């Protein structure tokens, strides 16, 4: 079976003070067997976040380039976050692509290097509320998947999360129904288009809005391997989500 | 009260920890002349690593950053991060940013006013490409886009000008001090006449274009030019060499 997978995207938030708090908290709580726990600390951090957290938990990058050195000012590499002891990365997130407008191509290309190079990916998909209201989920997440798809060798060293745009800052919730009828329909593309080894293996993670008091019912469908946490990763919230198929 | 010389150093995307440790041990050897201000700007990953291990008389600067405080904006960092990691400038603006990656002017004034009110110093990149300047029309190019960033400092005393002959990066087409001088003329000339004559005497426009070892003094003596911003060059010690350009 698939080890429980939960991601904490810290994305622009912290100082040195209150994030050593919280790693001092992290640091304390006991993980569960059959889990796998990494943190996403802003780019800055990196460095600090890995020789204060214990060895038990991973650290992620919040993005990287797709050439391993060369004259992109503000961009980082790779190999400068297995420099730095991380071993993940989260590529194609939701604010990467609508916020500063990331292409597929890009985003692949992104994928192929980082994996070539040794680390871990988890990569976003997800579409947005005008795409779910046209009724074109299922064309506009499949589209995502086969360019990520097209530039993996290896699956035992990617996570999929799912990002369900058009229910972040719309005032429209999903349901644990909704999440799980994409994460099938998603498992059900691998099946067809990779392999069934591929399929039954590949962690996919649920990238929406996770509380304290929802985690246990989303963790408890049948194709949702995980998290990926926003907000909540930021309070002891976090150790309550880690728990949350217990 | 003549300008300081200003020299700053952009290692761009390179370096691990190892050869990065190695150039700082070389830098911190290294004696800097009395009217020299000296700024590194490591990748963004090891800006706290860089602050640690070098000299508190060398500045640092982060190659980056954007327009608020905290928040939704993943892959990010704010001015307070860089603050908070020993640092004290920012580089805005960057042509890689403006032609690689298409940060407007708008996007890059909104960081310009966010950096300033909280602290930082910074060093805020212009420059035409060669379209445009085969076109005749440098001067409407630069312009505009001082423009906006006048339109964001209120303090310039805490700011950098630095011009980049984007049309000869890259081009097989090397631009001569005097071309340089003649757009920095022009940029101190449009500071005199739109903010005021205190701001155009003592704001430091610094040449951002291709400089080695070898071409520094010449580029040094022009009238206009107030120091570097150094690219490739800061790798190696041919640095060294840069930040005695004057002498």
């Amino acid at each position: 079976s698939r080890k429980f997978f939960v991601g904490g995207n810290w994305k622009m938030n912290g100082r040195k003070k209150n994030l050593g708090e919280l790693i001092t908290t992290l640091n304390a709580a006991k993980v569960p067997a059959d889990t796998e726990v990494v943190c996403a600390p802003p780019t800055a951090y990196i460095d600090f976040a890995r020789q204060k957290l214990d060895p038990k938990i991973a650290v992620a990058a919040q993005n990287c380039y797709k050439v391993t050195n060369g004259a992109f000012t503000g961009e980082i590499s790779p190999g400068m976050i297995k420099d730095c002891g991380a071993t993940w990365v989260v590529l194609g997130h939701s604010e990467r692509r609508h916020v500063f407008g990331e292409s597929d191509e890009l985003i692949g290309q992104k994928v192929a290097h980082a994996l070539s190079e040794g680390l871990g990916v988890i990569a976003c998909i997800g579409e947005k509320l005008d795409e779910r209201e046209a009724g074109i989920t299922e064309k506009v997440v499949f589209e995502q998947t086969k360019v990520i798809a097209d530039n993996v060798k290896d699956w035992s060293k990617v996570v999929l999360a799912y990002e369900p745009v058009w229910a972040i800052g719309t005032g429209k919730t999903a349901t644990p129904q909704q999440a799980q009828e994409v994460h099938e329909k998603l498992r059900g593309w691998l099946k067809s288009n990779v392999s069934d080894a591929v399929a039954q293996s590949t962690r996919i993670i649920y990238g929406g809005s996770v509380t304290g008091a929802t985690c246990k019912e989303l963790a408890s469908q049948p194709d949702v391997d995980g998290f990926l946490v926003g907000g909540a990763s930021l309070k002891p919230e976090f150790v309550d989500i880690i728990n949350a198929k217990q």
